[PDB]
C-alpha cells in the first residue's frame, strides 16, 4: 500500500513511519514546506504509525535529535517517536479490511489529515490549533502539547489497569479534535476501509 506523505506546513518537518519494532519503508525523511514523499507499506502491517517531527538536526550518518517525535535520534525511524506526536495509525489487511485513525493519546505536535486516496471510506482529521490552545500544564517546553499520561504518569491518565474514564485533559483534546482518540478508552473514531486501500497523510491540511 502506498501512503503519500505531504507537508503543507510552512515549516520543515521530518516525516516518520514505523510499526514499533521496525521502520516502514525508509522509516523517515525530511519534508520541506510543500514536499511529498510516497512510501510503500507491506500489506498486513499491523499497528503502523506515521507522524511528523519538528526542529531536527541530523549529521551526515543520519543521527541527531528532534524536539518532537524523536525516535532514538535517527533520521530513519525504526521505533515510535518521543511525545508529543499527533499520530496517523493503521492496521492493513486485517481479515479483509484496513483500519485507520488519528490519535492524540501521545499528545499533539502538528495538525494532520489522514485520508484514503482510493474508494470506499472517509478520512479523518485533527487540524485544530491544539498547540496554541494547549492547557498550561500540558505545554511541552520542547514544543507541542503533551498528553496527560506523559506529564503525570498516573493509572487514570495512562489507563494502566484498563479501567480509566475521560478527564479534564482528555476532554480538551476531544473538544479541539472530536475525530481523534483523546484517551485510551475513548469511544472509537476508527474508520474501516477496504483491504489494500492507499492513503495520503497531510501535515497542516488547512491554512
Amino acid at each position: 500500500a502506498t501512503f503519500e506523505i505531504v507537508n503543507r506546513c510552512s515549516y520543515t518537518v521530518w516525516a516518520a513511519a514505523s510499526k514499533g519494532d521496525a521502520a516502514l519503508d525508509a522509516g523517515g525523511r525530511q519534508l520541506n514546506s510543500g514536499e511529498s514523499w510516497t512510501i510503500n507499506v507491506e500489506p498486513g502491517t499491523n499497528g503502523g504509525k506515521i507522524w511528523a517531527r519538528t526542529d531536527c538536526y541530523f549529521d551526515d550518518s543520519g543521527s541527531g535529535i528532534c524536539k518532537t517525535g524523536d525516535c532514538g535520534g535517527l533520521l530513519r525511524c525504526k521505533r515510535f517517536g518521543r511525545p508529543p506526536t499527533t499520530l496517523a495509525e493503521f492496521s492493513l489487511n486485517q481479515y479483509g479490511k484496513d483500519y485507520i485513525d488519528i490519535s492524540n493519546i501521545k499528545g499533539f505536535n502538528v495538525p494532520m489529515d489522514f485520508s484514503p486516496t482510493t474508494r470506499g471510506c472517509r478520512g479523518v482529521r485533527c487540524a485544530a490549533d491544539i498547540v496554541g490552545q494547549c492547557p498550561a500544564k500540558l505545554k511541552a517546553p520542547g514544543g507541542g502539547c503533551n498528553d496527560a499520561c506523559t506529564v503525570f504518569q498516573t493509572s487514570e491518565y495512562c489507563c494502566t489497569t484498563g479501567k480509566c474514564g475521560p478527564t479534564e485533559y482528555s476532554r480538551f483534546f476531544k473538544r479541539l479534535c472530536p475525530d481523534a482518540f483523546s484517551y485510551v478508552l475513548d469511544k472509537p473514531t476508527t474508520v474501516t476501509c477496504p483491504g489494500s486501500s492507499n492513503y495520503r497523510v497531510t501535515f497542516c491540511p488547512t491554512a
